[PDB]
């Protein structure tokens, strides 16, 4: 469970949750003030639990070592415009499957999205993670062009 | 003859000289310290005579209402990423023909690729042209996504 936060973003990247600990995952995503849960892997877990606590989910999944698509980066990057300007010191909520695997890739996007360097973004990630990103995915997010629309 | 500078670049925007005023326009390019100068429209003037005096002249036209390919970006940027290390308080000069014309274009590029964002740009350059772009170039330069590859 590695946080990060940059100028007015917070995120939480967590291990999917087993349908048995479904439970205190909750209680814990609760914790950080998660309103959101975006899950770039396989879904393996009922949600009506989860929605029951206002905590919605949203399933944009992507292809590991394979960039997210242009339609995911538009709508994460836009849900990430949104949310924490829309509820002030939330946490929105990352996660894969067999643990990150590719979730930080989203986190960086915001950074780098959020006026900081690709290199910058990737330090200050494994910061917190520091087995995070491995080389295919190095390579996307060096040669990502940001939009560089989101005011601060 | 607009002169814009930020962080460690300086360019120049002039008028196309005439075959008459040819030896007046390098009196003074020498004075703004110009190294360089880069043609962004059509060529109307023998350079040997400028080469002569150590300046330089590249030659990328670029149509009018129409983006500047990718290479001259990508020349351009670099150009910018070395001539100013390279030869420190040095200037850029740029021009068009009619005036101005699309000049403005690519300094607006230096200044969003140093970390402007294009409104920034744009109006920091019509704090000293004032009718320097129009509605199709606008929409260029907000479509334009940054590599943010210059460090300062």
């Amino acid at each position: 469970p590695v946080e990060v936060t940059y100028k007015n973003m917070r995120f939480l990247i967590t291990h999917n949750p087993t349908n048995a600990t479904l439970n205190k995952f909750i209680e814990e995503l609760k914790k950080y003030g998660v309103t959101t849960i975006v899950r770039v892997c396989e879904a393996t877990y009922d949600t009506t639990l989860v929605e029951k606590e206002g905590i919605h989910v949203l399933d944009w999944p992507f292809d590991d070592g394979a960039p997210p698509s242009n339609q995911i980066v538009d709508d994460w990057l836009s849900l990430v415009k949104i949310k924490f300007r829309e509820e002030p010191g939330c946490c929105i909520a990352v996660h894969c499957v067999a643990g990150l695997g590719r979730a930080p890739v989203l986190v960086a996007l915001a950074l780098i999205e959020g006026g900081m360097k690709y290199e910058d973004a990737v330090q200050f990630i494994r910061q917190k993670r520091r087995g995070a990103f491995n080389s295919k995915q190095l390579l996307y997010l060096e040669k990502y062009r940001p939009k560089m629309r989101l005011r601060f």
